[PDB]
C-alpha cells in the first residue's frame, strides 16, 4: 500500500505515500488498465472546502490553529448561507499553483511554484475579459523572455452565468477547409476557425493567420476579439545547416496559452482560467508540424532533403522529423525565445520527481503523456517508472460551449 | 458492458467486449494507474476450474462446444487431475495454448503473426543434453538461413515446482558482458551477472566484445549445465551504414534471431516454466535499445563524434540524429544480409490492421500502449495516437523470477 517506483536505467527507487491522499478516480479497474485513453450543490461543497483549507493551513505550518478553524467556521457559515463561498487571495495563489504541480502529465511542473496569478475575478464583461487577457499576454511574452502565469475570472455560480473562453489556446493559427479538398493553415482549428467566420470573422484565409479571441462574460453571447500583433510574439522557423528551410514559409508564436481548461479549487469550479508557460521545442516540431492530421510537413521537408521516400525503412520520416525540430530549437534560441528541449525538460522532470517524493512523498505521474513524442528511450524518463492517480486542485477538461450554450 | 477505444488520428472508433472474459488482474485500482510498472506449487484444488475454463474456450475455437469430445475431455481431465494431481495437454490443446498466449501477449506488437507459430513439442525430454538437442533444432529451423520462422519449443511442465526445468539464459542468443576493474564493461552490459554465472559454472571466456553466451540448460530440477551452440548454427549480421563508411570500423554486429527463453508459459493451470520462443527482429530492438540506451552497448556518444556533430548542448539534437542513423544502419545490414527484420513503421501498420482484425473478429485485442509504442518517433507511428486497453487473458506468457534465485543446488 505504501508503493515503490523504479528507474531501470539508475535503479533509484522511490517510494510513494502522496497516492493515499488521492480523491478522485482514473477511469482503471482491477481488471482493466485505461492508462492510454484521452478522457476516461451545498452538500458536497462544504467537504471538498475542508479538505482544501485543511492542506491550505497545512502548507503554511498552522493545521490546527485558531486561524485554521476560524476561517473552517468562516467558510462553513457563508456556504451554509450563500450556498457558496469565495477563496481568499492567499488560497487562490495556493491553489492554482497546485493545480499545476497536481498535473500528472505536465512535464514542466518543476517550476510550479514561481506561478503569477492574475485575479480577474472582478471582470463583468467580456471587454474586461480581453483586457485582463490582453494584460496577461504582454507580461507572460515579456519580448520573449517568457514567464508563466494564470489569469482567474469568476467561478461558475449556476452554470447559466459560466466565464468561457472558446478558443483552445489564446494564440493558435486558422485553418481553412478547401475547395481544392485538402486544408490550409491549422487543420486542428478547422471548426473553431469557422465559429470565427460565422460568427463575423473577417478571414485573410492564410497559412498562420493568428485567431481572433471569442470570449464569453457571464453567460452572454460569446465576441470577437483582435488580440494587438504587437503582442503576439513569433518566430521564424530557419535551420542552422539548410539554407531551403526558410522557403517552406514556417513559423511559430512564442507563448502557449491554455484556455480551454477548468480549474477546481476546493470545490469551486473556475471555468474560465486561461494559462500559459513555454513551449518544449518537439510540441511545435513533432505534433504541431508532423501529425498527419496537422501541419503534415513531413513529405515537403524530405522531399527538399532528398531522401529515399520510396520505403519507409529508409526512415526518412525519421532523420526529417530530428531535423525539423533542430529547425525549431534553433529559431526560437536565435531569437532569443524562452524554449526547452525534451532532452532538458525530461532530466529536469526526473530531478522534479526526485524533489517530490524527497519533500512531498511522490508526484503523480502519467507516463504516456510524459516521454516525449520522439527518440522516447534516449531521455530519462522513459525508464522511469511513474504512479498515475489525481490530486486536487486540478485542472480538469470542460465540454466545448458551443456544444453547450443557450444562445 | 460495452467499452470503446478511439484513433484520433483518424477518429476510427471499436468497441472491446472481450474485456469482460478477462479474470487476472491488471495492477490498476479506481484510485491508482499502475500502466508504466514494469512487473505489477498449485494444486489440484484450484486447477480444474482453470483448466475447464481452458477446454471450453479450445472446443468452442473449433466449433465443438458441448459435444461428446467436448465432455467426454473435460470428463478425463477431471479424473486424471484428482487422480495425479495434474494433467496432460494433448497435441492439439498444446499448439492451441502456445498460439493464443502469443496473440494475448498485450505487450506484443508482433501479433498479426501469432496464428503461424511453429509449435514443437519437447514434453518428452528429460535431461539438459536432450534439451540442448531440442533449442539446436529450433535454431536451425527458426533462423533457416535468414528467412526467419516463429517457433516455441515447449519443455515439461511444473510438477511439484522442485523438478523444473529451465533455460537460465534470457535469450538463446545473446553476447556476453564483462565488468572490468577499472569499472568499464566489455561486451553487452546487461548480461555480465548471467555471464559471470557462467563463467563460474565453467565456461571458458574469450573476453571479447561480442561472444555469444553458451546455454546454461536445467532439466527435472537438476543443476544446470552447459553447452555451446554450434557457431554455424548461430547467424549474425555485419552493422554497416549505407552512407557512412566508417561505420562499420565500429566493430558492431548483432544476430539475427531473437528468441526469449525466460518466460513461463501457462494453459489451462499448467505451468512451463521452459518454453523459448523466437520471432524475428524490430529494428529499433536493436539500434535504439540494444546500442543506444545508456545502460548497454550505449555507441551515441562514438557514432556522434564520428559525424562531428555539435555534442556541446543537448539541443543540437545529436543525440536524436545519432539515434536515427545508428537505426539506418541497423535496417540496412539485415535487408542487405537478407536476413528478416522490420522497420517500427511497419511494424506498428500492421499492428493497427492486425488491432482492428481483432476488435471485429474477437470483440477485443489487450494493448499495452507504453510497450506497444516503439521508443523513437512514437507520434509519427499510428500506434501513438490508437487508444488501447490493457487487461489479460489466458493463455498467457509470464514473467518468473531468474532461476539462479530460487535453485537448490544439488553440487
Ligand atoms: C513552463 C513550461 C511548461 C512546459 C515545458 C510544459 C509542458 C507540457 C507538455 C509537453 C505537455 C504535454 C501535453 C501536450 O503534448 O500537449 C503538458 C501538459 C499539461 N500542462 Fe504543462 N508545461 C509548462 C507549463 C505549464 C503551466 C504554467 C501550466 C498550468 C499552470 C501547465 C499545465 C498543464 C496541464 C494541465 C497539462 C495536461 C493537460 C491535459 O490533461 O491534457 N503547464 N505540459
Ligand atoms: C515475429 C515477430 C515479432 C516481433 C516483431 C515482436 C516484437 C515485440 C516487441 C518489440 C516487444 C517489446 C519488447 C521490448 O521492446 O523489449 C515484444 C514483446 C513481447 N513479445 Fe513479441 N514479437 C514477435 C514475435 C513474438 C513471438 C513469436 C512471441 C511468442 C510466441 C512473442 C511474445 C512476446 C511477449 C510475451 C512480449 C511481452 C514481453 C514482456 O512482457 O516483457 N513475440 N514483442
Ligand atoms: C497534443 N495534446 C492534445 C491536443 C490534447 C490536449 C487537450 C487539451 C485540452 N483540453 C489541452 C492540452 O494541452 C496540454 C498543455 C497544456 C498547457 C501547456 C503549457 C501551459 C505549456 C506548454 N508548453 N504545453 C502545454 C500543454 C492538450
Ligand atoms: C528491453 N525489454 C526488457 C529487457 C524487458 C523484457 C523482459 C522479458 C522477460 N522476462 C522479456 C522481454 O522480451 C520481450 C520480447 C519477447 C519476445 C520477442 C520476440 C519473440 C521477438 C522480438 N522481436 N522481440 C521480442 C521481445 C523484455
Ligand atoms: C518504466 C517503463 O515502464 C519501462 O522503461 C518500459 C517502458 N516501455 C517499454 N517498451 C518496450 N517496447 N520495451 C521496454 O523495455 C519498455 N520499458
Ligand atoms: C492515444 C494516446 O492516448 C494519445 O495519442 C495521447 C498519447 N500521448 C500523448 N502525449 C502528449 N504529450 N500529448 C498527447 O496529446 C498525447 N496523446
Ligand atoms: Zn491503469
Amino acid at each position: 500500500r505504501f508503493l515503490k517506483v523504479k528507474n531501470w536505467e539508475t535503479d533509484v527507487v522511490l517510494t510513494d505515500t502522496l497516492h493515499l491522499k488521492s480523491t478522485l478516480e482514473t477511469g482503471c479497474t482491477e481488471h482493466i488498465c485505461m492508462g492510454s485513453i484521452m478522457l476516461p450543490t451545498k452538500d458536497q461543497l462544504f467537504p471538498l472546502a475542508k479538505e482544501f483549507l485543511d492542506q491550505y493551513y497545512s502548507s503554511i505550518k498552522r493545521f490546527g490553529s485558531k486561524a485554521h478553524m476560524d476561517r473552517l467556521e468562516e467558510v462553513n457559515k457563508e456556504i451554509e448561507s450563500t450556498s457558496t463561498y469565495q477563496l481568499k487571495d492567499t488560497e487562490l495563489i495556493y491553489g492554482a499553483k497546485h493545480a499545476w504541480r497536481n498535473a500528472s502529465r505536465c512535464v514542466g511542473r518543476i517550476q510550479w511554484s514561481k506561478l503569477q496569478v492574475f485575479d480577474a475575478r472582478d471582470c463583468t464583461t467580456a471587454h474586461g475579459m480581453f483586457n485582463y487577457i490582453c494584460n496577461h499576454v504582454k507580461y507572460a511574452t515579456n519580448k520573449g523572455n517568457l514567464r508563466s502565469a494564470i489569469t482567474i475570472f469568476p467561478q461558475r455560480t449556476d452554470g447559466k452565468h459560466d466565464f468561457r473562453v472558446w478558443n483552445s489556446q489564446l494564440i493558435r493559427y486558422a485553418g481553412y477547409k478547401q475547395p481544392d479538398g485538402s486544408t490550409l493553415g491549422d487543420p486542428a482549428n478547422v471548426q473553431f476557425t469557422e465559429i470565427c467566420i460565422q460568427q463575423g470573422w473577417k478571414a485573410p484565409r492564410g497559412r498562420f493567420d493568428v485567431l481572433p479571441l471569442l470570449l464569453q462574460a457571464n453567460g452572454n453571447d460569446p465576441e470577437l476579439f483582435q488580440i494587438p500583433p504587437e503582442l503576439v510574439l513569433e518566430v521564424p522557423i530557419r535551420h542552422p545547416k539548410f539554407d531551403w528551410f526558410k522557403d517552406l514559409g514556417l513559423k511559430w508564436y512564442g507563448l502557449p496559452a491554455v484556455s480551454n481548461m477548468l480549474l477546481e479549487i476546493g470545490g469551486l469550479e473556475f471555468s474560465a482560467c486561461p494559462f500559459s508557460g513555454w513551449y518544449m521545442g518537439t510540441e511545435i516540431g513533432v505534433r504541431d508540424y508532423c501529425d498527419n492530421s496537422r501541419y503534415n510537413i513531413l513529405e515537403e521537408v524530405a522531399k527538399k532533403m532528398d531522401l529515399d521516400m520510396r520505403k519507409t525503412s529508409s526512415l526518412w520520416k525519421d532523420q526529417a522529423l530530428v531535423e525539423i525540430n533542430i529547425a525549431v530549437l534553433y529559431s526560437f534560441q536565435s531569437d532569443k525565445v524562452t524554449i526547452v528541449d525534451h532532452h532538458s525538460a525530461t532530466e529536469s522532470f526526473i530531478k522534479h520527481m526526485e524533489n517530490e517524493y524527497r519533500c512531498r512523498g511522490g508526484c503523480p505521474a502519467d507516463w504516456v503523456w510524459i516521454v516525449p513524442p520522439m527518440s522516447g528511450s534516449i531521455t530519462p524518463v522513459f525508464h522511469q517508472e511513474m504512479l498515475n492517480y489525481r490530486l486536487t486542485p486540478s485542472f480538469e477538461y470542460q465540454p466545448d460551449p458551443w456544444n453547450t450554450h443557450v444562445w
